[PDB]
């Protein structure tokens, strides 16, 4: 069922099981290509699900052929062949505007306490791999690849891939040479590198099972759940002396919960 | 037969010490009957004999095993009510400052792990639950057996791990993808996933072949320069919560005085 | 052998366009780092930094390994006899010393081209501080990675205990390594992710490593070096930190001709 | 003249000089007291300044007899004595969210790379320290008095004080007794101790004062005075080193400016 | 005399409802810090924050100054006969001492109850590094501080030269006291606010840390005590940071019925 | 009348270095005809002048003055047009790369002041402009005569300051309202504020009194072990970057070799 309070041209939202929600990327005919409203949406999405008590657990798929084919360079064009502003300076402060309404996109993602769930089929380019690895667990069809395509368009990836694909992953060999090249990496490289944790024959398939485990995670206590996405994205970011200062905070009001009783 | 020394520095309830070699320390968790279950006593004796093997000039590498069946099922979740169903203070506030101190001295019983300064290796067999992950991720080097498991059993107790796994687990090994799931889900990670996961760096067929290889590596470990090798862990911690530029500075300032040792000078002049 | 470029532990060729082709080259010795070495990596890479026709760099060994690591000669002067009269001041001359042999290594890191490292036979101790500073590792068949310096009776220094835990996922076994100093096999630096590829021997090795340098350069450089500069920085720093400065990056870095 | 992109119930906005917006606290009749409504036209009226290159710098100050009375204790009660949630981990997460929104409110006055100043008279109490700590440039009338009243109220201040006033002046032996006190300081004591870098004799020479500073400001390249703050802020919360590289990397689109040349 | 605390070196007493009195007492030798006071400081410090009727706490020095710093006879017997073979060895021992003695002041700074330093006569060295772990610091007009150290043959390691340059503004003059080791008289001290009041004479200026004391005890514990982590935190992070920190923090405090 | 050593160390043109005592150290800014404008060779030799006085065994502290009218009037607009109107690479991109590296050399300028482990004091008289702040505010000691002032001119010439000023200034003062006010106006700051503000530490008649009293500081630092001062700025700029606890444990680690020195040993053997 079409979930109520989210009514998106880009994005399509369904109840999948009981307090799990399915976010579908929604333009299949353009390979589900990232346009501006997707960037606007997909905040207006996320941040609504934050604040939804009833839901404990997300899923992201594409509808179509692939997961996504990155950005609309159409309308990417618009913004760079086109800047707003005299002189380089101005141009310059325009375009950091542009990058860091971007990055919200897959913030809000990370921002959401309930866990995330990628589930790619077939090409999750570009803009893709800025998505999935903003997401806290990554599945995948046989037939799916990743491929951090933005050198081949002219620049350095800014709206998240080189921030969290490095540290999604133990081998910075293989990050590095996959930044600098754009090569595409197929399924069972994806699985062997650990950037998925399970590969699944085909679409149909690695959907039941990320729904699978959505529903495996929403059984369990949503304070305790959530709890754990907050401190677990804390850890990536500070020492292990500060982290285990702000577990020590965050759980002081979170072990009084009916849910431990 | 093991026999204690004649002024033994080690006599505790729920840990078993004993000298496995020249140099090497072995630390068993001793509850067998209740499947080393970490009860009041546990979260105090950890900390008492592990600040003692940090000043212990003669230790220069741990093990760490369980006696019995498995290696842990965890917290003992009698003591654990009796923190969390009868909690000190009179509102929520006051009942939160309590319970943060009570979170801080659970997380020491790990930290004193990675404060001594020499190299500590857990050797595990069977369970590994809950609490047992926050001991073995603090630990430096991880073996198992093929019967083990490792489980972040939290969530399904009802809270997040506040004892050291969600700080830990995340910075041992590169799959983040795989310590969410396990985390969120609490599901068991058996032994053949957790060596192609790196949690483990090796897997044995059976306990007593297991604990055979840990001992043998902290001998080898124990063979080399002590200065060297607490130097080495010293600023292999300082380089995990660091950048590198700072890493670098730190170990600069570290190596200044600890290049200033025989140890170094017999090395050389023996390859020499 | 490329304009600009002559040493007498180093040998730079360019024969590929864009490409710089970097050999430590003392074969009669293993490769062993003696003084010379430490100084001239830093005046090499340096002007590698500064060339704007060079896109991506290749490092290799003559000879029958990578290399031997420290000229253990050459590192006794240092410590066999340390200029000042008390620990203190030993303590100063010493702290220096570690400073400017660590530089040697940063230089690659501070390149903002990317740094290939195709590695053959052993690879140890300032070997690995070497490859672990490098962007990309291959490897031939019979390589070999061992952190030797606990061996020697200290703790590495170089760079090592501060870049090998962050290239690599499994801490156990970068542990084990440090404090064993035990050898690292081809199959097992694979399976680690130290390095990314295997290859049969040298030849293949160096000749993949090359074609990897080429693939690189056909890239725009603003991009390819723009991605180095980031992700450096994001291992460094949180995500937040780290958006924010690819942000302020990307604003001047947008407005190429590569990219229009 | 009232400035036509904002319409406030809670806030005045004019343009005082060419280049400089006045935002006028403008609930005289509740001592500027600050209301839901205040908390949420902060942070629209802000986001829309930074927006605006025809703004080059602000002037905050408030009508009536004193700059602010601190926050609404009637509408606080509602979101504390109604919280929303069952148990105490519930109510947690609840009270979290407001405390973050309330923190945007002044959040967005550091994020806004056009100098702010504070012109304050009469009292500046609890949530108005909140604000003209995280204001650039602070001056005052000679009538002025500031106070971390919100010990007194029974917690800790949460949406800047202790975080930003202990890095705007010097005397943490000051600072702390403030802050564990909630006693007022006066105007000749705010200046000693560098809280404010003037004191005027009345609330219109004091407003003349800010806006003379603001047009100011105004009169030079907005390229460099909105750098200037941008590196400010950032050498505050950074390391000397890290500082350094970071205005290089800002530097190098900024210095291809016309203002330059 | 308070009811739990007994020491050779230091009186505690509890006149003042929820106030501790915390008084260095060796006047015979200028309340030198031998090895005695390390270690009860630590005691007496983890004792108050464990009290939950205490809600502020005074320091203050018995005789004709606060205090004279460390007793150079014991800190002697550490430094002139250091345990260990080798330079490297004998390092380990000296570190493991200073983050001992470093210790004896964190404790002051670990207590969530504010703490007041009353100084009279000289705060010489090891004073510094008690009075800037404190919250506030109060002086009598005959009172003056020295960053000893340098004077002494070190840089200051108890927590001067890191805390110092954290309470005041002006850093040349922090710089110039540390690096001359000089004195700097009540005037002065007022000036540059490392003391926030200056009183006629130890007698008003006692009465008036303990009033003090009495004000902030007037207040809600649960808000005065969070006020004091969240300072401590604020100091050491960011601002993005420490406004996350203490949305974590006041999620639990703001649910007391000293609120509602 | 001074004299050069027999085999003098310092032979520049923009800058002159003279032995002021013992273990003293006065470096001059030496173009007093243009106002000690800060022209190529001046930020090239200070790099040259700094590095060889950390390297000096026998230099304890460093005073920096300016000869002539003025401490300094800042960049010499001459030479910082060359690098600005004239800026080698096609187009924005490759600009930005260019000018990056401009900017990271000139702050090095300035940073081996800092980085050099003997204080230095900074005297000023006269104007003290724009880059003048960036060299002052990397100085650990700053003191002036009745006529100096100081200005943060950059926002004048339309950047801002990025060789120093805006990451030092509001790290040696605490006014943080003062310090966005001078950066944003570009005003001059009196004698008198800036001793108010704490930006000097002491003001003085006039230049030579100044300079005499600049002397005697640094001769009475100069008076003190040197492993024990240099430790100390060493110590102090690491506290000013990293939390407290980090700065604790980094002074043990420092000190852990600094302790082991006769200093200390005849130190407290005088005072015993
Ligand atoms: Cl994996
Ligand atoms: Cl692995
Ligand atoms: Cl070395
Ligand atoms: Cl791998
Ligand atoms: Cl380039
Ligand atoms: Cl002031
Ligand atoms: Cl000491
Ligand atoms: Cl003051
Ligand atoms: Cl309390
Ligand atoms: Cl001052």
């Amino acid at each position: 069922s079409m979930a109520p309070d989210h009514s998106y041209e880009s994005l399509r939202v369904t109840s999948a099981q009981k307090h799990v929600l399915h976010v579908q990327l929604n333009r299949p005919n353009k390979r589900n290509a990232m346009n501006k409203v997707f960037w606007r949406e997909m905040v207006e999405c996320f941040n609504k699900i934050s604040r939804d008590a009833d839901c404990r657990a997300v899923v992201i798929s594409g509808a179509g052929k692939m997961f996504t084919a990155g950005i609309d360079l159409m309308d990417m064009a618009s913004d760079i062949l086109q800047p707003k502003g005299d002189d380089v300076a101005r141009i310059s402060w325009y375009l950091r505007d542009i990058i860091t309404r971007y990055q919200e996109t897959f913030n809000v993602i990370e921002r959401c306490p309930k866990p995330v769930i990628a589930a790619v089929h077939g090409g999750c380019i570009g803009g893709g791999v800025d998505l999935v690895t903003a997401c806290d667990i990554r599945y995948c069809a046989q037939d799916a690849f990743f491929q951090v395509k933005e050198v081949d368009v002219g620049l350095a990836a800014d709206v998240g891939t080189l921030q969290r694909l490095p540290k999604v992953i133990g081998n910075q060999s293989l990050v590095n040479e996959l930044a600098f090249t754009a090569r595409k990496m197929m399924a069972d490289e994806a699985l062997g590198s650990g950037l998925v944790s399970r590969v699944f024959p085909d679409k149909e398939v690695m959907l039941d099972a990320a729904l699978a485990l959505a529903a495996e995670i929403s059984s369990k206590s949503p304070v305790a759940v959530q709890s754990t996405k907050v401190n677990l994205l804390y850890s990536r970011d500070h020492s292990v002396a500060e982290s285990l200062n702000y577990v020590a905070s965050w759980n002081m009001s979170m072990l009084q919960t009916q849910d431990l009783v």
